């Protein structure tokens, strides 16, 4: 499903795209180049500037280990 499934033997940090993509009707702010792979980002990302910059940014979406990381 829409549910985009990165990789972390840490616990996987499902991705409700779809979820995603209704709450950032905006897909540039994902989607530089546009909408397809990234390319930048990664690991360090998700922890900043790419899923918690703008989880910490809007405090809308998980900022804690325990709030992505989910075995
Ligand atoms: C907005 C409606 C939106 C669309 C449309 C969209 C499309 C899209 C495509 C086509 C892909 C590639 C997968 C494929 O080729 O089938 C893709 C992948 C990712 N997206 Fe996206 N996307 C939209 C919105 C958003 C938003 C708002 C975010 C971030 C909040 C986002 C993120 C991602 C990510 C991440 C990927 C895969 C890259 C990765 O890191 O694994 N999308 N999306
Ligand atoms: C980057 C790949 C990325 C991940 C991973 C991610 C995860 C994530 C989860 C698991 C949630 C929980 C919400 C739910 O009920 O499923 C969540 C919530 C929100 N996020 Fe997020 N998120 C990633 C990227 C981004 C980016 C880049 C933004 C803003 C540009 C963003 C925003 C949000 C928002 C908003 C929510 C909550 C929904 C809302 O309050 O509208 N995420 N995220
Ligand atoms: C909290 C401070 C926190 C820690 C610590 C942490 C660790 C971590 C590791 C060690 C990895 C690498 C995976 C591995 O070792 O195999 C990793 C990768 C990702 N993480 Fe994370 N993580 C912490 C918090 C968060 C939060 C709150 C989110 C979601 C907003 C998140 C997401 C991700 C993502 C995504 C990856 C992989 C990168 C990708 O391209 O998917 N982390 N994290």
């Amino acid at each position: 499903a829409d549910d985009i499934v990165l990789k972390a033997k840490n616990g996987d940090v499902k991705l409700p795209h779809k979820a995603h993509q209704k709450a950032v009707p905006d897909c540039k702010k994902c989607h530089e180049k546009g909408p397809g792979k990234i390319e930048g980002f990664g690991k360090e990302m998700a922890h900043g500037k790419g899923c918690k910059g703008c989880h910490e940014e809007m405090k809308k979406g998980p900022t804690k280990c325990g709030e992505c990381h989910k075995k």
